[PDB]
This record gives C-alpha cells, structure tokens and sequence, in this order.
C-alpha cells in the first residue's frame, strides 16, 4: 500500500482506550522537538489538515533533563491550566536550548512573568491541585504507551507516527507527509 504499518507509522501492540484523538509528546530538552516547534511547525500543520471535530493534545515528559525536566512538566501543566501555551512555548525552548538561561524553577517562572502572566497567578497555579492532576494526566498518558522517546505523536491511542520513514531532503515536504499521515490515520 502507499501507507504501510512499520513505514510512516507503527501499530501499538497494546492499544490504549479512551486515549486522546491526536496525542503529542515533547520535551523542552528535546532537539528534534525544538525543530518540530520553531522550524517545522508540526502541530500547526497537522491541525490545518485535521477534520472538523478533532481535539489536539500536547504533553511534556519527565525523562529528559532530570529535576528541571520535572519542573518543566509542572510548568507545562501551569501553561495548560492558564491557557498560555502559545506565549511560553518559544521562550521555554530557547531558554533551555538556545540561550541556556533556564537552570532552575525560578528561571522557568521568569519566562512566564516576561510573557505577562502575573506572579501571584503563576505561583497559585503552580501549587494548585488542578495542576497536580494535570501533571498526573501527562504522566499517565506517557506511561500508557511506554514512552521512551520524543517527539512522538499517537493517533486514537493505536497508531504512532514514524517520522524516520519519511524523506528529509526537503523540510516542507517532510511536514506535509507527516500531516497527511496523521490525517490518514485519523480517518482509519
């Protein structure tokens, strides 16, 4: 076929029930994740090809960057709770991988302050039990698919994108092939 299991995607040996429709995992320590966000705009181009009625989910993972990695997962929980993903994603990535000015929880916090989230509101979110289960949700989803690498996308808890099997000579072509794959798996 044109789309083959083990080519543009793999099938999960152990499908996950009730999983989000389009589930994406990343880490601010993850170099391909940086690319996926700032150079390729993967999430955005996938979205632009998904049908009416599709929710798109993105979670942070713990297994990179040790202690700071966990802080970043809590921070992404804060971002999701406050709805400020689109204001902190870029400065978190660049603070970690480009300028390397993020070294502690306080530096993560500064990124939010500079993005215009008030201290009082950030600290309250940070310590809230609405952020705790949001952290729990992130961890659960990763655990359910036995996740050991990012970037990763899973469709309807059963299919996992395999970007290793797409041409990379051209960035633009890579992205569309990726997004078309998601769409195909979506319709499956």
């Amino acid at each position: 076929a044109q789309y083959e299991d083990g080519k543009q995607y793999t099938t999960l040996e152990k499908p996950v029930a009730g999983a989000p429709q389009v589930l994406e995992f990343f880490s601010f320590f993850c170099p391909h994740c940086y690319q996926f966000e700032e150079v390729l705009h993967i999430s955005d181009n996938v979205k632009k090809k998904l049908p009416e009625g599709v929710k798109m989910t993105k979670y942070h993972v713990n297994f990179m960057g040790g202690d700071l990695g966990k802080d970043l997962t809590q921070a992404w929980a804060v971002a999701m709770a406050l709805g400020v993903e689109d204001k902190v994603t870029v400065p978190l990535f660049e603070g970690v991988q480009k300028t390397q000015t993020i070294r502690s929880a306080s530096d993560i916090r500064d990124v939010f302050i500079n993005a215009g989230i008030k201290g009082e509101e950030y600290d309250a979110a940070w310590n809230s039990f609405v952020v705790k289960s949001l952290v729990a949700q992130q961890e659960k989803a990763a655990a359910d698919v036995q996740l050991r690498g990012v970037p990763a996308m899973f469709v309807n808890g059963k299919y996992q994108l395999n970007p290793q099997g797409m041409d990379t000579s051209n960035m633009d072509v890579f992205v569309q092939q990726y997004a078309d794959t998601v769409k195909y798996l979506s319709e499956k």
